[PDB]
């Protein structure tokens, strides 16, 4: 199958999908649409938003997929990255929920002029961000393995590292000297997944 | 097992859990904490946030669960409300993702000075809200059955109707004469689920 992931030139909502396929060892075309080209591409995209995933089989079937974490969950499930048990499934989802909460704190700072971007950054870093990071640390501590849930890679591992990257975007040193579970998680995840480690080495700094 | 759902006196994040259990025919204790009582209750809750679900079996085991849609997804999966195939699973998740987007637009109106609140409402109802409602309508249109995904109730059905209630909280007539798929969905859902229809009739009015 040809898998084409369509997004803007950034991590954003597409990163969960990219990382899932990378971790699973699945090849895909990573298509990045410039903001200038978006107006003409927009009508060709079912639903008119990105991420969109276009899957073509070798018998001409074209499957369109939207909603990033729905796609990632689908792909993760196909490749046994959503839990081995109902209990592991819950814990995978618990961490995705906690990480998405954090992602939505980070979203408040976006599309805002420098001025109030900084006021909002200070607000969330003094409030909900540390609250959510501790909660994430508690989830990680409760794992029976090296990773988020057990010893094998799940979607929770991937969702977590992408949102931490957004947190460090707001403040490079926010986790420095703190949240030992989150640091230890990223190192165990990179150790367990040479594919992901190489992927992360090869991208390709983006502002979002 | 005894299931106690702990939340504030409101729909909010607990409603997905309540509806899941109600739809599945699972009995639970619905515990509502006053805002005044919260400071003494808070330290007794693992992670110090609501909703939290405390489960006690007949052999003294206490299982604590946090993160509402992780909990809902867990219960939904136990009771075959997350799709019967990988494709249905994707579609369930696609609708949850779209409905949660809408919910987060609604969240921007909260904890805001009373007008303030009104300018945000006007921003989102002229912006992202109709965008997402249409996207949700396209998802509903693509179902093979009378409900969100097929013919039997899934978590997507329940997540959708809760978020629509938040939209009508902002503006009661926003879907009047519009979004035929959403109205038809609620109608088919209550017909398919007398338990849920009963539950929504007996539910006391709540501001959030
Ligand atoms: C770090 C940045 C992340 C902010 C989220 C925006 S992704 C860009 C946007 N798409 C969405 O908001 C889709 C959100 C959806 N919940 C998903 O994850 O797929 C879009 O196509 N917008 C262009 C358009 O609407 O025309
Ligand atoms: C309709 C708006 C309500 C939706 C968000 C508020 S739920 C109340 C809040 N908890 C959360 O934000 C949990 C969010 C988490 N993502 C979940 O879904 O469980 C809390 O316990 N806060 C009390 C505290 O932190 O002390």
């Amino acid at each position: 199958d040809h898998i084409k992931v369509i997004y803007f030139n950034g991590r954003g909502r597409a990163e969960s999908i990219r990382m899932t396929l990378v971790a699973a060892g699945v090849n895909y075309e990573d298509e990045r649409i410039s903001f200038q080209d978006w107006p003409k591409i927009k009508p060709t995209i079912p639903g008119g938003r990105l991420p969109a995933v276009k899957i073509t089989d070798n018998h001409g079937h074209v499957k369109w997929m939207v909603e990033s974490l729905a796609i990632a969950r689908y792909m993760a499930k196909k490749h046994h990255m959503m839990g081995g048990t109902e209990e592991e499934y819950y814990n995978v989802e618990k961490l995705i929920g906690q990480a998405e909460d954090l992602e939505h704190e980070y979203y408040k700072t976006l599309m805002k002029p420098e001025e109030e971007k900084q006021k909002i950054i200070k607000e969330i870093l003094n409030g909900k961000v540390p609250v959510l990071l501790d909660i994430i640390c508690e989830s990680l501590k409760a794992s029976t393995g090296k990773l988020a849930v057990g010893d094998k890679v799940t979607l929770a591992d991937l969702v977590l590292i992408a949102v931490i990257d957004h947190v460090t975007d707001l403040d490079k040193e926010f986790l420095t000297g703190k949240y030992p579970e989150i640091h230890k998680h990223r190192e165990n995840l990179l150790a367990s997944s040479p594919r992901l480690a190489k992927y992360l080495s090869d991208r390709a700094a983006t502002p979002f």
